[PDB]
């Protein structure tokens, strides 16, 4: 049951700058076998790993993916096994399959094919998210008929393990209503990434064109507040109307944007979700958007609060 599910995942962090970086470590994270316990002993449910799996994988029939990665992703998902984490992996940064997804639909469906492959005797704790953030060329309409693909190549292998859809148009709400999850799949939660207002949030983020334009935005007014719930009840009225569980996957704001803005916006945030019984993760553990310093093993106390 997918509601059993999503409330097997609760409440998550994602382990990011880390395998959906070209290589691991390039974007300043090593996932480390201690990161596990860290995150149980604070209480989090589940961690969810971005993996650029597109980067470690032939560029040629079959596609097959590179031994050496496959082994790490599958010590990474086992390390988190082992302390009772549930776990979510996914395909992140395949750019060109945004840009082009007529070229490369039969090489996405071939790491689907063998990711299912790998991990359909794992236990059911193991979630397969199809694909981060659908946008570009990969619009609306034509997200719907892939991932529909992907759903028949994962089942074809699997029926145990739930599966996690985004929606298109990088993710967010605003294509929501043309999502079409199909009728046949009864084992699937929907994910939301929740990063509204942008411009908070991605203040100063050095990826984002323009974004210096946003540095010193605060957030907490009580229309500031009054907003974001409009937003979390258009995504409750769709998860009603359509029957599917909603995971939170990705939210959180760059550490550029003023702390005490930060615990606000997070905090109301996960009281939010929480009143509409949705799970989470929490962007990110320990890099620009982080809540844990590595190097001085400890918790930024009341981000840390604003999330369990
Ligand atoms: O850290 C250095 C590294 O940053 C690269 O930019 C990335 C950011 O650091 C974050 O990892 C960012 O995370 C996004 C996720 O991938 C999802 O889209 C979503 O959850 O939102 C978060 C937050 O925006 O991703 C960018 C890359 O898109 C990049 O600049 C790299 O060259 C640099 O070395």
């Amino acid at each position: 049951d997918p509601f059993e599910r999503n409330k097997i995942l609760g409440r998550g962090i994602n382990i990011g700058n880390a395998l959906e970086a070209p290589n691991e470590g390039d974007w300043g994270v090593v996932i480390k076998d201690e990161f596990f316990d860290i995150i149980k002993e604070a209480g989090f449910s589940h961690v969810r790993i971005p993996i650029r799996w597109s980067t470690h994988a032939y560029a040629f029939p079959p596609y097959k993916i590179m031994d050496r990665f496959f082994k790490r992703v599958d010590e990474v998902i086992n390390g988190a096994l082992k302390r009772g984490l549930a776990v979510v992996i996914n395909i992140h940064h395949y750019e060109e399959l945004m840009n082009d997804p007529e070229e490369h639909k039969e090489r996405f469906l071939a790491l689907w094919k063998q990711i299912a492959d790998r991990y359909k005797d794992y236990p059911e704790t193991l979630f397969f998210e199809i694909l981060n953030e659908p946008h570009g060329n990969l619009t609306p309409e034509k997200w719907n008929e892939l991932l529909e693909e992907a759903l028949k190549v994962i089942r074809s292998i699997d029926k145990k393990h739930t599966i996690i859809i985004g929606t298109a148009e990088w993710g967010g709400i605003s294509a929501l209503e043309k999502l079409s999850v199909p009728k046949w799949e009864k084992n699937s939660i929907v994910t939301i990434h929740y990063y509204n207002p942008f411009e908070f949030t991605h203040q100063g983020a050095e990826w984002v064109e323009g974004s210096e334009k946003w540095l010193g935005r605060k957030w907490g007014s009580p229309d500031d507040q009054k907003h974001l719930i409009e937003e979390f009840n258009f995504i409750e009225e769709w998860s009603k109307k359509n029957k599917r569980p909603i995971y939170i996957g990705a939210f959180g704001a760059y550490r550029k944007a003023d702390l005490e803005s930060r615990i606000k916006w997070t905090s109301f945030v996960v009281r939010e979700m929480e009143k509409r019984r949705w799970s989470w993760a929490y962007w990110e553990f320990c890099s620009g958007f982080g809540v844990y310093d590595t190097l001085r093993k400890t918790w930024n106390k009341d981000l840390l609060e604003a999330l369990i």
